[PDB]
């Protein structure tokens, strides 16, 4: 879901690995160093791409995978591991939703939700009503699955002609 | 209300990611080293925060510390300027902000005069007060307003203020 | 300039004294994770109860800037004002002159006191050749009070050092 | 005080051949119908009087109803508008009724800025903000009045008031 903050990306791992093993390497790692912030292990799970040696690590808190980063130069089985933030992660989480206001009343969730993914599928989404009347309040929310389109779509929308109102477009920050 | 909703705040524009028991722990501190808390212990009892909408309830454990806090609109938490209100289901005494309208034409009627403060804000009551026998206005009203922190906005920009001859006057009745 | 790691501060509780005072904004600092390392960023604080007022001294630069987030912020149940010094920089130096043409046997003081001519010095230095030593021929300079700055250029620049006219212009 | 003469209170043109016991069950009895009392029992414990300078002295149970008798000033009683007041001893905490003065021609000074403010009554703290570096002033000041009732007198008298081409503006700084 939001956890690119929960993966960590392995390089330079050894020939032959099996995910297990490395699993065992860094919940026993995690361990030695008192990483650990509860009983159990650390990393749910591994996947490796053994073309391009390397792997992804699947942790199941946050903390407990900024503390991995500790493990960066670790060696496994002979060889130095690389250590590093997936791609996608976003040290400030967020910091790409959107807010779209001016939206003409009348328009509903599936509407304005379309108006959107003219620029891009969405992994969130959700149009303000007034929690009595159902209504919408003429103002929505959302993110994009690919974070980079947030200025695409930004340009295309921020000040747009819908009906009488004028759509605001910008990060809701 | 009338006594509903009085240990209760809203918290808008929370972190994005931010834990419940993070934003309990930040409020109690600030009580703390501003000097708000009243009494040993926790000020703030519980934190109800609401995911998809990104927003929050605090629950503080006593009334008067639940008015303390409201000093905290706009403080900083991790980037984020929070948005601190009243549950919209809390409402004041009647009267608790009521005005006093004074220095008006007497030939002004209700809407002309209620046209000079609806710009500030709705009006939750108003009354022009007049001769009972002629009609005619006395050049002073009473009102207020629906959100009661207009009520300073329209003495700030009202009050002492020029409008024909005379120079308005408008404070709370009191 | 430290002028970039004070902050002003308004508003101030009758009474607060500096350790109070210090003692807040540490804490604010470590509880909002602002803080850039270990310890403490607020080094002192100054304290004028008359015009209650009061200036914070931080240990770095961004520290200082982070502090800035806390406009506003409550301190027995005052709000305070903080605000950047009067005598902040946004620009490192633009205000940092070059002095060029100098004749080619003054120093230091000689090339100094001419340039106190028109207010004291924040920074200063001669250019010369490491090896003999001997001046080069230029120097840069920066006024405490960088108002003075636009007078001196106005006041030197073309000026008659015996025999050239001296070059002084921001050294940007 | 600083905290001295807190529950404490001067009652001046009292009636004549007034008792103790009869200056106590009129307050007490006022203390209840204005709605003033705030728990069970007396808010005055004891009543003592100066028969030849005809004062007394009202001792409260607590601080809050201490401070909320003082709305009785110039109550009736037996024909006499009673003068209500605080002990002398009585001392408000400084800044509680700062003043901040806006709206002064930046080329007044010192003696010239108090010589209207004094003439609502004596001030205990008066400073006119100046730039250190010229001395000249910033066009506004604090100040502090000896008599804590003079502020609302100096603010109604001086506040939205006019002083040469501009608009003077007086208010608690709180």
């Amino acid at each position: 879901p939001l956890g690119s903050a929960r993966r960590l990306y392995v390089g330079n791992i050894p020939f032959g690995i099996t995910e297990e093993a490395m699993m065992d390497f860094f919940n026993a790692q995690m361990r030695l160093g008192g990483l650990t912030q509860a009983p159990g292990n650390p990393v749910l799970a591994v996947q490796i791409n053994q073309d391009k040696n390397f792997a992804f690590l699947e942790f199941r808190s946050v903390d407990e995978t900024t503390q991995a980063m500790a493990f960066d130069g670790i060696i496994f089985q002979g060889q130095s591991l690389k250590i590093r933030r997936p791609h996608d992660y976003q040290p400030l989480p967020g910091a790409h939703k959107l807010f779209i206001g001016g939206l003409p009343n009348y328009l509903n969730d599936d509407q304005v939700k379309e108006l959107l993914t003219s620029f891009g599928p969405l992994k969130a989404f959700n149009l303000v009503k007034d929690s009595a009347t159902g209504l919408s309040k003429g103002y929505a929310f959302c993110e994009y699955v690919d974070i980079n389109v947030t200025d695409q779509a930004i340009a295309g929308l921020n000040g747009m002609q819908l009906g009488d109102k004028k759509l605001l477009v910008q990060r809701a920050s």
